[PDB]
């Protein structure tokens, strides 16, 4: 029978993939879906090309990329502020409602889960992990 | 109440530290366990430093860093491949030596999670995880 390890490594990689397989009935990719979550997390200050890249990890080719594919969509809008030097990138509406789907996505994916099991054995299960967590943490 | 998605998330990453700190007692990293292991598996075939890269998704100075640290302490070797003249990559005995051992310290950590639950819960854990995971699939 498979190990706690096996089936916490496979239920991690599996919820990874029907996320991002959910994006894309929307036509978003995962490293543009992160581009617009952390948009809308940061987007309270000026945020730049360069701001992003260093946050994604990605090269300013990559990010470039990115960007001009989310801005032909009219997720995301950029402008100028430094003048000239720096343009700051903001999200519109869509974007924003976007960003709430990823949101309803992960939700979606929780009530399935939960959806398995009867109140009750939702109950034991979570205080049995509750259990195998602390487990890990002491 | 936790989610499940918050549950699982927060086991594998302490699954993850708890497994590192006992590597971290040889002096070995989360991504060298990795390649060690990696290496035991594959090492009837030739392996370069790309399929190590690869394996371990990362690229960069780390790969290679890990790699040379692995060299000094004699737990891996390398060697001109006569068919590619890229090195290949091999595990010297103590290097298979500490992958047993790793072996060994991950079948404890399972046994630890194991002994949390009763027989009865522990059943039925795994139909459950197997049943969530299958949905997912």
């Amino acid at each position: 029978e498979f190990t706690y390890s096996y089936l916490f490594r496979m239920i991690s990689h599996e919820m990874k993939q029907k996320a991002d397989q959910k994006l894309e009935q929307f036509d978003i990719t995962n490293e543009q879906g992160h581009t617009l979550g952390y948009l809308y997390a940061h987007q309270q200050d000026g945020l730049t090309q360069n701001d992003i890249a260093k946050a994604l990890q990605r090269t300013g080719p990559t990010v470039s990329n990115l960007l001009r594919n989310l801005e032909r969509k009219k997720l995301i809008y950029r402008y100028v502020d430094q003048d000239t030097r720096r343009k700051n990138i903001g999200l519109t509406t869509s974007g924003i409602k976007l960003v709430e789907v990823f949101t309803s996505i992960f939700d979606e994916m929780e009530q399935t889960l939960v959806s398995q099991l009867s109140e009750e054995e939702n109950e034991q299960m979570k205080a049995n992990l509750t259990k195998m967590l602390s487990s890990l943490q002491h």
